[PDB]
């Protein structure tokens, strides 16, 4: 194709890179290409784009159109018929804590963002796409099939906007259209800081030289530090519950409030942030606030790469760990740290680990009041159980001892998700993300199922006997085939997801080889990897290797029983322990001198 590089944003790049810490936006990692992995740049393509037209019209939008010589199935119908269920009954993974969900989700939020279209500053369009289901330019609507329930009660359609691209904003042609990701591709707590440093320094508590992070000034929980309110109007977090009038929770991401357990999450990352910035502070009192807050940061970084890598990937990827993921040997300046569009989608394989309720625990972790356990639908846009009922404690509580949902062939989404998701500004508990996701897929140009099995080496099945075999699932293969008509044109979010899972792991084959890819690239790619030499020290590492969950629990809350391995299933009190029994992180090794 031989081509010169456009971009949405300048690569402008201002590196100078002797300074010991990361940028915000992620520009200067990489030496000879200094914008590679920084955020507000196309994410990677693996393989070309594929769209309906070759370069922007999505599959499903021209309904004479076919892929490969059928009509691509409505993303609502393949929702309803294969990837809904009634019973929760029986549905839980026996060996998988709530908190294995939850840190999928953050480590997710870390590397990419695809935000819809108009990226832009504020107030905008007044949407006839929710009014009345047009669907044109970035208005992409799904569209109920007859027979759906939905369209007795809802209308004609769920609102869908497809994702912004770089070289912008509104029209354009003859190279295909790459969709952007607005935060870091480094596992580098972007989530909690910013990507962009506009946000960077608003989250910042600058008034003071402590090199603190910014806390909440209207509440407090028994003593320790919330995030900050967003005060931008309209607010979803007031919308949910106009009498308590709670906004939304301020973050280094924009997702933060999206459920109570990742608001949860970013609270106690936060908390450790300052906790860091406050024990630095007394081992180094001549270390002025831009230091502390950088060798935090940097910390806290460090400590996200640790627990993603040698806790989380090994009981997602299983068997397929080694295989994609080798043992570290060093910065590799040659690899793409880069998010690839794939992995965006490959990576919601969380979406059926979230199970359909979320409970409240009390210090004897049993139910906290009398509506401890509520439906995960009334938690979207909620901050207001938060700072009203109770604190993070008891919702910490149920990470440790709930349990995520398992994937299950035929039980593929919760209904809370599937039929009940609330989206900012169009204001009812009725929108299905699995339908989302494969309209997403859609919007996104991605190839097919087959496609990726190509990519990853393995076969690619060609009729329903064929499919049957790979998917271990004789009626589930035939419901795709019914649907799809062929495997080559089966949605890669809904063929990855439906293989059974690999050993020891919770996504299937094709699922663990596009996963395993890109974290070995985030890795590998990375020249602040904590484990590259020089980024720490030799005594540094030796206490960074101690840090657990367990631990930042004990130290940024009033639990004082935690399970040693917070992923595994665990249940009060046989898997318990005291908080003083755990590994403390020790700072003393950070400790410098002048004068
Ligand atoms: C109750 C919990 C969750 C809710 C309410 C939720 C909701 C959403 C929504 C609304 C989107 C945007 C869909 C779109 O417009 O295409 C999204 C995308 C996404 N989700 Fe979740 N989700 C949850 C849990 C998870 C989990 C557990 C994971 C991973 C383990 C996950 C990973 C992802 C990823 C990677 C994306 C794409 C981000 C991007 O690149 O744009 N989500 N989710
Ligand atoms: C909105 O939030 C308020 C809390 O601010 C909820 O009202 C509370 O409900 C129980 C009922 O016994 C009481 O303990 C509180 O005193 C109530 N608080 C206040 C300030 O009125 C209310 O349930 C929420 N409403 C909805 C629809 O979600
Ligand atoms: C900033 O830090 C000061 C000094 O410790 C603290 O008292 C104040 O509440 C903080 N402000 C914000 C907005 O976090
Ligand atoms: C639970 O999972 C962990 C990691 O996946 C594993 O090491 C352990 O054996 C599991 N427990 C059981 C009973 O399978
Ligand atoms: C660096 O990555 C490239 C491309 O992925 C690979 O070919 C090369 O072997 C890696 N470097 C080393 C030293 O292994
Ligand atoms: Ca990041």
């Amino acid at each position: 194709s031989w081509e010169v590089g456009c971009g949405a944003p300048v690569p402008l790049v201002k590196c100078d890179e002797n300074s010991p810490y990361r940028t915000i936006t992620g520009d200067c990692n990489n030496r000879r290409s200094p914008a590679l992995g920084a955020a507000n740049r196309a994410l990677a393509r693996w393989l070309p784009a594929e769209y309906e037209d070759g370069l922007a019209l999505p599959f499903g939008w021209t309904q004479r159109k076919t892929r490969n010589g059928f009509r691509v199935p409505l993303a609502r119908e393949v929702s309803n018929k294969i990837v809904g269920y009634l019973d929760e009954e029986g549905v839980l993974d026996q060996n998988r804590s709530l908190l294995f969900m939850q840190w999928g989700q953050i480590v997710d939020h870390d590397l990419d963002f695809a935000p819809e279209t108009e990226l832009g500053s504020n107030e905008h369009s007044k949407t006839q796409c929710e009014e009345y289901c047009i669907q044109g330019d970035n208005c992409f609507p799904i569209m109920f099939p007859k027979n759906d329930p939905k369209l007795k009660t809802q209308g004609k359609c769920m609102p869908f906007f497809r994702a912004g691209f770089v070289c912008p904003t509104p029209p354009y042609q003859s190279l295909a259209r790459e969709q952007i990701n607005a935060v870091t591709s480094f596992l580098d707590a972007s989530l909690v800081y910013g990507s962009e440093p506009s946000l960077a320094s608003r989250l910042r508590n600058l008034s003071s030289p402590l090199g603190l992070m910014a806390v909440n000034q209207e509440a407090w929980d028994h003593g320790l530090a919330y995030l900050p309110f967003n005060n931008k109007k309209p607010s979803p977090c007031e919308f949910i519950n106009t009498t308590a009038r709670v906004p939304c929770f301020l973050a280094g991401d924009f997702r933060a409030s999206e459920q109570i357990l990742l608001a949860t999450a970013h609270t106690l990352l936060l908390r450790e942030h300052n906790r860091l910035a406050r024990e630095l502070k007394k081992l180094n009192p001549h270390w002025n606030g831009e230091k502390l807050y950088q060798e935090a940061r940097k910390i806290l970084g460090a400590f996200i790469q640790i627990i993603t890598f040698r806790d989380y990937l090994p009981i997602v990827l299983g068997s397929e760990m080694q295989k994609w993921i080798p043992p570290y040997q060093g910065y590799n300046n040659s690899v793409d740290p880069r998010i690839s569009n794939v992995f965006t989608f490959a990576f919601r394989f969380g979406h059926m680990e979230v199970p359909s309720t979320v409970s409240r625990l009390d210090e004897n972790y049993q139910p906290w009041g009398p509506e401890a356990e509520l439906p995960l639908h009334t938690l979207f846009f909620n901050t207001w159980r938060i700072i009203k009922d109770g604190g993070i404690d008891p919702l910490v509580r149920g990470l440790l001892a709930k349990k995520s949902k398992l994937m299950n062939q035929d039980k593929m989404v919760t209904s809370e998700l599937r039929n009940k998701l609330f989206q900012p500004t169009h204001k009812i508990h009725g929108f299905d993300l699995a339908a989302i996701n494969l309209q997403r897929c859609r919007d996104h140009g991605m190839p097919g199922y087959n496609s990726w099995r190509g990519f990853c080496g393995l076969s690619q099945p060609k009729t329903l006997k064929g499919l049957q075999t790979v998917l271990k699932n004789k009626i589930l293969a035939k419901k795709l085939m019914d649907l799809y008509k062929t495997p080559d044109n089966i949605d890669i979010w809904i063929g990855g997801n439906a293989e059974p899972m690999v050993e020891r792991g919770r996504v299937g084959p094709l699922l663990a080889c596009l996963l395993g890819r890109q974290f070995q690239q985030i890795r590998d790619g990375d020249r602040f990897w904590w484990e590259n030499p020089g980024v720490f020290t030799e005594k540094q590492r030796d206490s960074l290797q101690k840090v657990s969950f367990s631990r930042l629990i004990c130290d940024n809350t009033h639990i004082t029983k935690v399970p040693l391995h917070a992923f595994q299933a665990n249940n009060y009190p046989h898997d318990f322990v005291d908080c003083s029994t755990v590994d403390k992180l020790d700072l003393s090794p950070w400790a410098s001198r002048e004068n």
